[PDB]
RNA sequence: UUCACAUUGCCCAAGUCU
RNA sequence: CAAUGUGA
């Protein structure tokens, strides 16, 4: 299956709230615009170089062509004009000299009708013509692509009149995201602010000082320590410098000592260029070809402007970045608004050429604030908790189903001197108190409590515990902060022996709080098979009247700059009618592949376990799929919808449950703000939990909505977006929106509505745990990685990822 | 490794020419 | 999840 279903209706549930979105309405003319194909030889040039080439070409060849007209260009092969050029489908070949000569061919390809775009935005046309949207994108990006430094769909520039140094030769550049989007109303310009790290365009000498912590360079006047030379080398290698060259290495010898087949560097610069070095003690930059011999003294070189820093920031740099860029929701809103008035898109000569107007104020949108579900607890009292502003508490409440803990052990890997037996005893007493209150009685002292040190001690201790203590339910593992012992505990517990473990940092043992201990109990109960709470059964949407399984799926990709690590696919599935308990599946797969390769096998496993747990076969499968961008919807849907079907088909016998396939995107560039100040919640001033938007700024024909399910603590809340790619079950907007919100209240690790539904959230936890199982380990290769993430038989059916 | 929220890191995007 | 903040 392929085509996403149309929006069935609009939601009606919940009180209204006035909102503003960072979407700016566009007025687009109803005219044909003209699309030309460009070919530039040689063709290996950076996109920015191509834009320059075309810019000169446009100025140079005006009299024959382009005379009044201002073309826009995508930096590759696509040029657009507001009026036609004098051409046929007949190519015209031009020569361009750039202060290098280029051969450029211009060939007519098509007319883009903006009239058709209007119709498609309206009801009239069934589909949105991508190519037309792409053309508008090229118009809006034309000038900023050359005026600023493009990064993704954003643009960055050095800030005028201020500096935000990060140290280490790095600094903060502020910028904005920009994208053109169709909507139920008009075309929209989506604008958000952002910031990212760039290298300071400074003398290399200054760069050296920042990297090596020299106040000034004169200290010392010796050549560098190899370690100093190595550290500097790590930082500058790959960066571009100008006198433009990319640095490929730093010499071991100083410019004075360093020679090449042609004498010394220093002497060459004395002789040929009549320059004498201030600092001939320092090494040279080797630039250009690694196997060649071009060397530049540090003193003659500048880091060239506008190079983004790709490397991870240090902890101090990160701290500085956070402080420089953190903003409340109202402050974020004002910054976007100020940016829009300053950007003045309507005096952009290219936007102007195409007769486009952009509104300078945020679009007004009405939201609805859904009512939260009630949360049912257990014990005698069977207390009901009522969320308010996205939060509830467990005070005077007991777990729906609490586990009695009879046999448990403590392993303390923190040093006895810092985490004493008194600490452990007091922590134990306080934990037992909180746990009894929660209906998860820890009915005695641990059966075993020992200090250990180092990763080598984990496996023999755990094997001893498993072999010795019949009925052992839990090992509480105390850690001295960040340590490789954690990953070893999870390797052994989750994958080697299949034993429940709960780690706790030493600092939270030495000094306990009731809220931390309570939260800890949330995880312990779940890990041991308990049910913390359930949605009030009678408050659930009607989908629950028949057996239904809820799946959450995510792929997590390796960090920036990584070239060989696998991506990790995780799928979880509900295992009861509440829905509360989940089981997990996980796979390693191709580097940076978003499509879940082995999804059919994963879903089959989950369906089998669902039937084993409930003795029902689902009549419906609700699949929440995290993190797929719009440009991947069709490709992902095609493989993954078919994989779900395949799993069903292979199980049985005309078993064809209805599938609802929903993409959840937490990371996108849509922000919503309270119009009225009295609606702003808390210090951060965000929209309230439950705020739902399915009008105005959403898709013109398809079934999508924003739901900000969580209370915003800090900064500006990201309202999660939900796009229904497939729906056999024919949900109404209301039912699916309410279902989705209720699922955000079923996440076991906290008494709060979280920002995405529990199944999607668990899928993330599963993928992250697999990554932990793979630390320093990432056909024969694939099998090794696959073995590493496979949990023990006894762990298979548990919520070990909690 | 108590937990959520937020920033970055993740598919698409972006980027790579003496 | 890691780094860094804001909170419970
Ligand atoms: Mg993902
Ligand atoms: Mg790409
Ligand atoms: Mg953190």
């Amino acid at each position: 299956a392929f085509k996403p279903p149309p929006r069935p209706d609009f939601g009606t549930s919940g009180r209204t709230i006035k909102l503003q979105a960072n979407f700016f309405e566009m007025d687009i003319p109803k005219i044909d615009i003209y699309h030309y194909e460009l070919d530039i030889k040689p063709e290996k040039c950076p996109r920015r170089v191509n834009r320059e080439i075309v810019e000169h070409m446009v100025q140079h060849f005006k009299t024959q062509i382009f005379g009044d007209r201002k073309p826009v260009f995508d930096g590759r092969k696509n040029l657009y004009t507001a009026m036609p050029l004098p051409i046929g489908r007949d190519k015209v070949e031009l020569e361009v000299t750039l202060p290098r000569i280029f051969k450029v061919s211009i060939k007519w390809v098509s007319c883009v009708s903006l009239q058709a775009l209007h119709d498609a935005l309206s009801g009239r046309l069934p589909s949105v013509p991508f190519e037309t949207i792409q053309a508008l994108d090229v118009v809006m990006r034309h000038l900023p692509s050359m005026r600023y430094t493009p990064v993704g769909r954003s643009f960055f520039t050095a800030s005028e009149g201020c500096s935000n140094p990060l140290g280490g030769g790095r600094e903060v550049w502020f910028g904005f995201h920009q994208s053109v989007r169709p909507s139920l109303w008009k075309m929209m310009l989506n604008i958000d602010v952002s910031a990212t790290a760039f290298y300071k365009a400074q003398p290399v000498i200054e760069f050296v000082c920042e990297v090596l912590d020299f106040k000034s360079i004169e200290e010392q006047q010796k050549p560098l320590t190899d370690s100093q030379r190595v550290k500097f080398t790590k930082e500058i290698k790959g960066l571009k410098v100008e006198i433009k060259y990319r640095v490929c290495n730093v010499t071991r010898r100083p410019a004075s000592h360093q020679t090449f087949p042609l004498c010394t560097v220093a002497q060459y610069f004395k002789d040929r260029h009549k320059l004498v070095l201030r600092y001939p003690h320092l090494p040279c930059l080797q630039v250009g070809q690694e196997q060649k011999h071009t060397y530049l003294p540090l003193e003659v070189c500048n880091i060239v402007a506008g190079q983004r820093c790709i490397k991870k920031l240090t902890d101090n740099q990160t701290s500085t970045m956070i402080r420089a860029t953190a903003r409340s929701a109202p402050d974020r809103q004002e910054e976007i608004s100020k940016l829009m008035r300053s950007a003045d898109f309507n005096t952009d000569p290219y936007v102007r050429e195409f007769g486009i107007m952009v509104k300078d104020e945020m679009t007004d949108v009405t939201g609805r604030v859904l009512q939260p579900p009630s949360i049912l607890y257990g014990g005698r009292n069977k207390a009901i908790a009522t969320p308010v502003q996205g939060v509830w508490d467990m005070r005077n409440k007991q777990f729906h189903t609490g586990i009695e803990i009879k046999v448990w052990a403590i392993a303390c890997f923190a040093p006895q001197r810092q985490c004493t037996e008194v600490h452990l005893k007091s922590f134990t007493e306080q934990l037992r108190k909180i746990s009894r209150d929660a209906g998860m009685p820890i009915q005695g002292q641990p059966c075993f409590c020992k200090y250990a040190q180092g990763a080598d001690s984990v496996e023999p201790m755990f094997r001893h515990l498993k072999n010795t203590y019949a009925g052992l339910q839990l090992v509480v593992v105390i850690l001295p902060g960040k340590t490789p012992v954690y990953a070893e505990v999870k390797r052994v517990g989750d994958t080697v022996l299949g034993m429940a473990t709960q780690c706790v940092q030493m600092k939270n043992v030495q000094r306990t709080t009731p809220q931390t201990l309570s939260n800890l109990c949330l995880k312990i109960n779940v890990k041991l098979g308990g049910v913390n709470n359930i949605l009030l059964p009678q408050g659930r949407p009607p989908v629950f009247q028949q057996p239904v399984i809820f799946l959450g799926a995510d792929v997590t990709h390796p960090p920036a700059g990584d070239g060989k690590k696998p991506s990790i696919a995780a799928v979880v599935g509900s295992m009861d009618a509440h829905p509360n308990r989940y089981c997990a599946t996980v796979r390693v797969q191709q580097h940076r592949q978003e499509i879940i390769q082995d999804l059919a096998a994963m879903v089959r496993e989950l369906l089998i376990q669902f039937y084993k747990s409930t003795r029902f076969k689902p009549t419906r499968i609700i699949f929440y799929r995290d993190g797929v961008s719009e440009g991947q919807f069709q490709q992902v849907l095609h493989h993954e919808l078919l994989a779900i079907r395949e799993a069903c088909i292979k199980l049985e016998k005309d078993y064809q449950p209805g599938i609802t396939f929903i993409v959840v995107q937490k990371r996108h560039h849509t922000r919503l703000f309270c119009t009225d100040k009295n609606e702003r919640v808390g210090k951060s001033g965000n929209i309230p939990a439950g705020t739902t938007v399915d009008t105005k700024i959403t898709h013109p024909t398809e079934f999508d909505f924003y739901l900000c399910s969580h209370a915003g603590i800090q900064g500006t809340s990201r309202p999660s977006h939900y796009h229904v790619l497939w729906d056999d079950n024919r949900f109404s907007s209301d039912e699916l929106q309410i279902l989705t919100y209720q699922l955000c209240h079923t996440y076991v690790r906290c008494t709060r509505s979280v920002s995405i539904p529990a199944p999607a959230y668990y899928a993330h936890l599963v993928a992250f745990r697999a990554r932990y199982h793979l630390v320093d380990k990432e056909g024969r290769d694939h099998q090794a990685l696959a073995k590493a993430v496979q949990v023990h038989q006894d762990t298979l059916r548990t919520m070990y990822f909690a």
